[PDB]
């Protein structure tokens, strides 16, 4: 289907609005920017940081997968923050999940995707291990429950990764956010992991989860 | 959801899918790493790949890189900053495969250069993939493509490289090297 | 070749699988990690197990720990030795899981139990991946165990997780939890 | 197939002999032993480095995968490097390469074969960026020389490590070493390329290949 010579339109078109509009707009961009802030979300196609966040251009450093993982021994996104930790001196990371996710669905059912089965064992192991408080549940509730549950799970593991732990100890500033967006309600307010340290990370996480196992 | 494309791009913050490409909202599945790289064996980038491909059925896969890019320049310096050289090393790798062509040019345009080949190789190695070539062989509609976004005005510059199946990937990847390793302008 | 196990154990070196299963030459297709892991999303230690699986059809994989290991150590300790960490921390939501357990007992023998546990929740793995399940599925043979080799006394020990099929991975993988957690000795 | 009991009888009955004929045996072995070696070997089974070293038993910690390979970007191999460099403070590592091996084999076969293609695009890449020297042989000579020119890429992936860098960097002792093993004729003597420093890495490692793309 040639939605390709479109997109390509569409990119020229968009480049000359802007241009028009502000003549050293993209000089002012493409020189020295340097990001403040790294997010960590889902592929999913409506849970764009462009979209979510209201960041200057130039200040979002972005990694995406399915379903917002921090896994401790990815060497693609422990490189991201790693890159970004100790590389560009960021001082924000967000994680940031959503509801209606493809990848906690998939997670959720027992088709034989191949592949893309090896990396959601990873939020396999988060459903069982919250089984009790997801169980007594109703099955369809549960779904927007496990991805709750999985970002506060990404950012104690994002927390407890070597990059993490030693930016902190040797004092470097260093924020974690964990936030869940819906695509009507939008961001679910109840919902805020936050650690500037490991005992921070700790207080956040458990009460994070406890508040979760609320009835 | 139905988005229509995977696009695989870098984790650079002035190079937003979104934005640069003024679509619909809801058409883009991502996936954002450091140096726009596909792997052989990163379950990371992979299962996005998968989750296209075989879930969503996306028919074209993007691979997007930009001038300006940190990764290059860091995969370019002989300097270590750490874990994330491992990652670089993949491109470094690149750097010295074209080292000949490379080392023609004059310094400042290095780093366009390897910017992309870069992209000709990443799509390459996406078209390798068990995921790719079984959607290919039992007659899926897959095309991937290669392009480098410029970040000094805002333009999308096709790279040559489009592949619709294994035969066609080896035909312009190598039509992209020879172009690039011969050519002059 | 024809080997007839795949020996999944630690890199740990007083622990050689040759020489303390003293078996004919050319038995063992084996593969060793720090800390004998099977990490869903583990390109190397996935493509052993299937090359043994699918290439080789050995009947039988044995994960074995062994005591004294330098990793489940290093797992146990809050002590930062670097990139080997987040490896580690694998095992140290093993910890922090059976922390229960481990916390009631007396801290010289929470080594011997975590490198109990830690086999079983790596069967446990095994036992889930893709590979091992479509050979289960389709009817080929299959059993997985989960031992643990005394190196004050060259001993192993059979842990009694042993599966043939993922609902008998359930079955034993379920009591071995049950009977470390509850029982005493 | 009951291989499993007749296994257990075979460890008692080693350990008995063990014993009898050296009482505190495991009790020397057991304690504060600190290996000086890595190996780097394949999972192939007529390869095992207690076979193929002399060493004392203790010295040698172990790493085997499909092809005895460094992939630089692979976790599991990086942190066994990792450990033993930073943590037990090796001086030698060893990348054990071998003749008649399934994965260079099944490298250069076409079979799907499913996740252990991913693993082996690696070695594919090799093949094709010597894809001159090789396709100027013969069909069935090609198998012996990919090994060989597997473990001297290897090496160089090795040494390139941040980790192994940054050891050289620091001035700790490291050395690495690449052989290649024959099941009949043992060990080829033409191989060793072999590094002390990022300086004689390259130059034993260019020497190699050139040595091998002799006509
Ligand atoms: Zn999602
Ligand atoms: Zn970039
Ligand atoms: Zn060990
Ligand atoms: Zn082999």
């Amino acid at each position: 289907m040639d939605k390709i010579k479109q997109l390509f339109a569409n990119n020229y078109s968009w480049a000359q609005r802007m241009k028009e509009e502000n003549s050293t707009y993209f000089k002012e961009l493409a020189d020295h920017q340097t990001p403040h802030y790294l997010w960590i979300g889902c592929s999913d196609s409506r849970v764009s940081p462009e979209k979510l966040t209201n960041l200057e251009p130039g200040e979002l450093f972005v990694h995406r997968n399915v379903a917002n993982q921090v896994i401790h021994t990815d060497f693609n996104c422990l490189s991201v923050v790693q890159y970004a930790v100790d590389v560009l001196k960021i001082e924000h990371i967000i994680i940031c999940g959503h509801t209606n996710c493809g990848g906690i669905h998939a997670a959720m059912a027992d088709k034989d995707l191949g592949l893309i089965n090896n990396w959601l064992l990873h939020i396999r192991d988060i459903w069982f291990k919250h089984g009790h408080l997801l169980g007594k549940l109703s099955p369809e509730k549960r779904a927007d429950m496990l991805t709750k549950i999985n970002v506060a799970e990404q950012v104690y593991n994002l927390g407890r990764t070597s990059i993490v732990k030693s930016a902190w100890e040797r004092g470097q500033k260093l924020s974690l956010h964990g936030w869940v967006y819906d695509v009507n309600d939008g961001f679910l307010v109840d919902q805020g992991v936050m650690a500037t340290s490991r005992e921070t990370l700790e207080i956040s996480y458990r009460n994070a989860i406890a508040r979760l196992s609320i009835l």
